């Protein structure tokens, strides 16, 4: 792809994080802690899952960023509406305001309803995410495999400002402690 020139500098919003997450000083990395991280509760925090939003809000234009997923067993990545539900149980779908892909149990899937199987020959260590607000497109790229396309959501109905979306996943296995990292431009 040739989307690299739309690169944006994403930082994580500490106030939206699940209370078990640990965000680095530079706000560019996030991992699952082994306990509650001693923060107060607020209406922004994702309560049920290890999720956090980017600070940046997008309502126009073309945006591109990259995320490092090295050695993780499970994660979700993409964008979501600013007004997504924070509390309780929900599914990641465009009807609920999410445009996402994930890794789970050794398979990659796009967060459609129902979910769509992805076809990845080279397990990615870094993911590229491209949003074209006006066109209604969210695309995912395999940086490890020379930028090959993973998935395109088209005909997106954003219906609001968008935020970068992250889920570091649970670590029930002891094999999913590694962080998500925003990669340098
Ligand atoms: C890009 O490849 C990966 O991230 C793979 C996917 C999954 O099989 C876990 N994994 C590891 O490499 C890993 C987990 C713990 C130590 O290494």
């Amino acid at each position: 792809h040739h989307h690299h020139h739309h690169m944006v500098h994403i930082t994580l919003d500490r106030n939206t994080a699940n209370s078990w997450l640990i965000i680095s000083k530079d706000r560019r990395q996030v991992r699952m802690g082994d306990t509650h991280q001693n923060v107060s509760d607020n209406k922004e925090r994702f309560s049920n899952y290890p999720m956090v939003l980017g600070a940046q809000r997008f309502s126009s234009g073309k945006m591109y960023w990259e995320v490092d997923v090295t050695q993780k067993e499970a994660w979700d990545l993409g964008v979501c509406r600013d007004s997504v539900q924070r509390k309780g149980q929900f599914s990641l779908s465009p009807e609920n305001g999410f445009w996402t892909i994930w890794l789970w149990q050794d398979s990659y899937e796009a967060g459609t309803s129902p979910q769509t199987t992805l076809h990845i020959q080279v397990p990615p260590c870094q993911i590229g995410i491209f949003v074209d607000y006006e066109a209604g497109v969210v695309s995912f790229y395999n940086i490890t495999d020379h930028g090959s396309l993973i998935y395109t959501f088209s005909e997106c109905v954003f219906a609001g400002p968008l935020r970068p979306f992250f889920n570091v996943g649970f670590n029930y296995s002891g094999g999913n402690a590694a962080p998500l990292k925003l990669c340098p431009l």
